[PDB]
């Protein structure tokens, strides 16, 4: 089953801002998760063809991945840190919806999420 167009990483008519919190989300939260040993399946949109997951986009109607989030952060797509945090939460939730508890990909998601919650705990107050 085939791949949809990926989520946008630009949108000229969407409002956006730069904040120290969004910068922390790029410099710290994304960079740290990206370098983890379990990050690779989350670094790009799910390719349902290559991975032989033909049901994926029958079940996941709001897909999200850290490649997308990385480009959104780099391109100043967001209005505030909350919009970005939702994207990470969408990514994790999709994983938990599509797969079974304790599947390898779910353990990977859980490790990344643990780390995510740790880094978000030190999100600086908006300056
Ligand atoms: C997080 C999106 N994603 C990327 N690859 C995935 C998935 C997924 O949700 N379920 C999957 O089954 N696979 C394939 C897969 C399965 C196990 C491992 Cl260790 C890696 C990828």
């Amino acid at each position: 089953s085939m791949n949809p167009p990926p989520p946008e990483t630009s949108n000229p008519n969407k409002p956006k801002r730069q904040t120290n919190q969004l910068q922390y989300l790029l410099r710290v939260v994304l960079k740290t998760l990206w370098k983890h040993q379990f990050a690779w399946p989350f670094q790009q949109p799910v390719d349902a063809v290559k991975l032989n997951l033909p049901d994926y986009y029958k079940i996941i109607k709001t897909p999200m991945d850290m490649g997308t989030i990385k480009k959104r952060l780099e391109n100043n797509y967001y209005w505030n840190a909350q919009e970005c945090i939702q994207d990470f939460n969408t990514m994790f939730t999709n994983c938990y919806i599509y797969n079974k508890p304790g599947d390898d990909i779910v353990l990977m998601a859980e490790a990344l999420e643990k780390l995510f919650l740790q880094k978000i705990n030190e999100l600086p107050t908006e300056e």
